[PDB]
């Protein structure tokens, strides 16, 4: 029994899985959707990019699992941190990645030892091509890690709920769509402005009948826009990703599991605030907004792009509340309750 | 036809000579008309120019010993003006305030002046200076025959305004200082008095500061008790005063004929009194002294520039309001600049 990755590759199933590798960490979320009420049962080792770089969630999960602190760290937040002497002792019967992010791609010298050791390598993927492949990639980790039902119920789940925007926003015309710039983990870079092209939240603009100023302004699936052309550009809707802590007073946007709703909106509001984007129009007729910055990689993400159509029509999807989406989802497939901000409007 | 500041319809007179100010102060808007002829065309004014401007008077005095023999009306209130003195006199135009020491528009010798065929003029700089300021001296220009004099003193207002204006009016609220202005401070029987929407806090607005009386009063002005101000403790604290020099009562001195030192002495016996003394702006030193009489002056453009840079330092590193007075003063003025009209603390 063989599967074809979103590298393109070929991987045969195992036949019982019990030691999975997580090249990038929070690509445990694809795998909490598959793991019912024992999330970590089955996790050997991951990139500490979900213990670092998601603060909230992990402590969430160290309240109801304080057995996650023993999940051994193959490295801090990018692939060349990754040692993989410490990778190949953990003795994985897979080992998951991402065709991007924090952790190994599919040249990477660590994939070629992982073959070389006779380790299935299974390439998802959530941040490139989220359109193409959140669905395959679900199906996909189904097969591989012996889920197909869970996986299958998430799918359904999915379509279904896109599929309450797609069904009007495929029929909307290109010139009755609202111009859209996203500002990544905004304030929080060195260099303004962190945004998407063609993929990442780029692929949720696009869903929910959005128009990305940055679509055509860059190759890749993230890039970088200059403020000036953001303000030339000024487009009818600027949305702000972050996921700061609330105790955090550095600038960006506070969103997450232990995240109020007025810590989400005091925060956004100093983003909005700042010199230059303050004067876009997007923010001055309020239509500013903040989204969870993770979405940018988890197949949550439909979360995000039922957020995104509520900002950009927001009277036809008057009705859709993403807030029970979520609730749907926690309910139905994860072991946690659902808690803090996960995007927020300016008032 | 005209529509004035009180919203009335006055015919303007096809020659004016008798002028008559209901009150003195509104001396300064005339001022910015009359060019190298100051007094030519006052039969007679308020006496609050005189009495409360003692300064500015001297100077004007010594260039114009004539100014001594205009009519004083009235002391420095309303109810002092004889409205026999008034008629008697035959102004062929009144102006007067909205509000301050001289008539409103409900007022008897109004309607007297309406039954005696006399055109009556309502400006204000008081009680909403943004709204009025300027309207008042385009509406001066056409019923004193004055409207270059006018139109010339408009564009170098709202040039310098908007020096300011540019930046402050893209400042976010967050970002923006708190400020309290104690007018004629150490002066009044009961502290502390202030402006609320309205008066020297159009300035703080314009000027992109954040007026804590703003909504603690109805009114223009009024009154806020001294721990209601430690209690608020704002970024800034700016005084408002207008005392002479050579004058023992309590107040900032401030005025044509005050010294830099002078004034920062006198500013510091206002920051040294109890209560006051323990602000936080007072101990970090954003305590200011702005003259008092700006309060009632489209000179207050001064005010406006000086308060922009109390409130954002580097932001207005290069304006000077020194330069911003000296060329209103040769533009439009008959005396020579002198003496400190704002002090910054020691
Ligand atoms: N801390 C680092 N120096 N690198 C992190 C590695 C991944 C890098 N991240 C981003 O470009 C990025 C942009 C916006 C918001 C984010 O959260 C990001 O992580 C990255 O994506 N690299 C690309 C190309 O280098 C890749 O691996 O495909
Ligand atoms: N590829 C790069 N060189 N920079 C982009 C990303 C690297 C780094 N990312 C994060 O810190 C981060 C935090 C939370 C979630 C994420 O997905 C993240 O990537 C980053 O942004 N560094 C800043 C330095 O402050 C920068 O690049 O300006
Ligand atoms: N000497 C008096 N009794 N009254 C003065 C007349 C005007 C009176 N003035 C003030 O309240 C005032 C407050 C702070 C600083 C000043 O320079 C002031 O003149 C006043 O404003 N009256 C109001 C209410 O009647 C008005 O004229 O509408
Ligand atoms: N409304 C009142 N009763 N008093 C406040 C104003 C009256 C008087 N004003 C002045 O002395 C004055 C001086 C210079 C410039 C001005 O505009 C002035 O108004 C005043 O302040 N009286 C004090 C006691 O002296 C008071 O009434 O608190
Ligand atoms: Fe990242
Ligand atoms: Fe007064």
């Amino acid at each position: 029994e063989n599967i074809t990755d979103m590298a393109g590759r070929s991987v045969v199933i195992p036949a019982k899985v019990e030691r999975i590798l997580l090249g990038e960490g929070r690509l445990f979320y694809a795998v909490s959707l598959l793991e019912g009420q024992k999330p970590f049962d089955r996790i050997v080792g991951w990139q500490g990019d979900f213990r670092k770089l998601d603060t909230q969630t992990y402590a969430v999960y160290k309240a109801k699992f304080p057995q996650v602190d023993n999940i051994p760290l193959i490295g801090n937040t990018t692939a060349d941190s990754i040692s993989p002497e410490k990778v190949l002792t953990l003795n994985p019967d897979i080992a998951i990645f991402g065709l991007s992010g924090h952790g190994p791609g599919k040249n990477s010298e660590l994939v070629k030892q992982l073959e070389k050791a006779g380790v299935p390598v299974v390439f998802v993927d959530f941040r490139t091509s989220p359109l193409k492949n959140t669905l395959p990639s679900m199906r996909v980790l189904g097969k591989v890690l012996h889920r197909e039902q869970q996986a299958n119920d998430y799918i359904k789940f999915y379509e279904d709920n896109v599929r309450k925007v797609t069904e009007i926003t495929s029929k909307i015309p290109a010139d009755k769509k609202p111009s859209v710039f996203i500002e990544l983990r905004a304030g929080a870079m060195e260099e303004c402005c962190g945004t998407a092209g063609k993929g990442n939240m780029g692929d949720f603009i696009d869903q929910a009948g959005g128009n990305n100023m940055a679509k055509n302004l860059l190759p890749g699936a993230l890039g970088t826009v200059n403020l000036e052309k953001v303000l030339s550009t000024n487009p009818d809707i600027y949305i702000a990703s972050g996921g700061k802590a609330p105790d955090n007073n550095a600038p960006g946007v506070s969103l997450g599991a232990q995240v109020t709703k007025e810590q989400a909106q005091s925060s956004l509001q100093t983003i909005l605030d700042r010199k230059g984007i303050n004067t876009l129009s997007a923010v001055k007729n309020g239509r500013s907004y903040g989204i969870w910055h993770n979405f940018y990689n988890s197949p949550y993400n439909v979360l995000a792009i039922q957020s995104f159509a509520k900002w950009f029509y927001p009277q036809q999807f008057a009705d859709l509340d993403p807030n029970n989406t979520m609730n749907s989802l926690y309910s139905q497939f994860l072991a946690i309750e659902p808690t803090g901000t996960y995007w927020v409007d300016s008032t």
